[PDB]
């Protein structure tokens, strides 16, 4: 956190100067090393600044398979829909082109055809879908608590 007098003398630490303090982003990337891992990280830190006391609810939320808030820190698994169909690979091109990949949003881990919210869309994690139909929509992700 930067509370001054070389503490920035000693080892980069996550527990320490993130979760036990606020950091910034040069403090997680100091204490993570490699940078994706400091994106990754970023990301669910940032998508849960609202939970961050207790400190009991954080680990709730950097877990990531509860959503809270529109849930940008959702990191699980489920794969459909509210309509119940399935969503896309965001790796495919095909029935719809995403627009929100890796390249634009790398915190964000768009793996599978997983439920995400790169954006913080205000009706919670969504994906692609399969309905050439239908682009994208929302899915029930549990939430927080
Ligand atoms: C989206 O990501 C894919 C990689 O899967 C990349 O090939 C494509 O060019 C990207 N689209 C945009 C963001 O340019
Ligand atoms: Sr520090
Ligand atoms: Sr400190
Ligand atoms: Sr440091
Ligand atoms: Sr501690
Ligand atoms: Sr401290
Ligand atoms: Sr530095
Ligand atoms: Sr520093
Ligand atoms: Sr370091």
């Amino acid at each position: 956190a930067n509370k001054g007098f070389l503490e920035e003398v000693r080892k980069g630490n996550l527990e320490r100067e993130c979760l036990e303090e606020p950091c910034s982003r040069e403090e997680a990337f100091e204490a993570l090393e490699s940078l994706s891992a400091t994106d990754a990280f970023w990301a669910k830190y940032t998508a849960c600044e609202s939970a961050r006391n207790p400190r009991e609810k954080l680990n709730e939320c950097l877990e990531g398979n509860c959503a809270e808030g529109v849930g940008m820190n959702y990191r699980g698994n489920v794969s459909v829909t509210r309509s119940g169909i399935e969503c896309q690979l965001w790796r495919s091109r095909y029935p719809h082109k995403p627009e929100i990949n890796s390249t634009t949003h790398p915190g964000a881990d768009l793996r599978e055809n997983f439920c995400r919210n790169p954006d913080g869309s205000i009706t919670g994690p969504w994906c692609y879908t399969t309905s050439p139909t239908l682009r994208r929509e929302e899915c029930s992700v549990p939430v927080c608590g």
